[PDB]
């Protein structure tokens, strides 16, 4: 299986509030994954998942096609998925992918983790490594 171990903010982002968007994001993609992530955070910063009716917010559903899901709420956006499926993202919104986390994907991916992307709204807040449960 899959499981995130480590995640690095983006350009400018801090390692705290990128861990905690991959965690809501989540929260809405039925995915095991989703919890894997869900739990990265959970141990790094011993937080819960934020209860996104309780805010009026809403549940991005995660599909594999795109690999990608997220969540909404009444005053922030959240996505994270495959890079090339973050990158797509931004272009719709009409934002940009930053060489330096596209270049933490890429080390992400030499390090032999699997590198998710997450931003919010249509800019990348960092990138996602994560360890394979099995490995030959
Ligand atoms: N919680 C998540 N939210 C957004 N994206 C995720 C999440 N978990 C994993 N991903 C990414 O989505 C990709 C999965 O897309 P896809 O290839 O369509 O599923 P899949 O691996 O074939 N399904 P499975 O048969 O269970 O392995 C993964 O490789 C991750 O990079």
């Amino acid at each position: 299986n899959r499981q995130a171990s480590e995640f690095i903010p983006a350009q400018g982002v801090d390692e705290k509030t990128l861990a905690d968007a991959a965690q809501l994001a989540s929260l809405a993609d039925e995915t095991p994954e989703g919890r894997s992530i869900v739990i990265l955070a959970k141990q790094r910063f011993n937080l819960r998942e934020r209860d996104v009716q309780s805010l009026h917010a809403t549940f991005v559903p995660f599909t594999a096609q795109s690999r990608m899901s997220g969540i909404n709420i009444d005053n922030r956006m959240i996505r994270k998925g495959s890079v090339d499926a973050i990158r797509r993202h931004v272009e719709a919104n009409g934002g940009h992918f930053p060489t330096d986390v596209d270049q933490k994907v890429d080390q992400v991916a030499r390090q032999g983790a699997t590198p998710l992307v997450v931003v919010e709204g249509s800019r990348v807040l960092g990138v996602i490594a994560l360890k394979d449960i099995v490995k030959g």
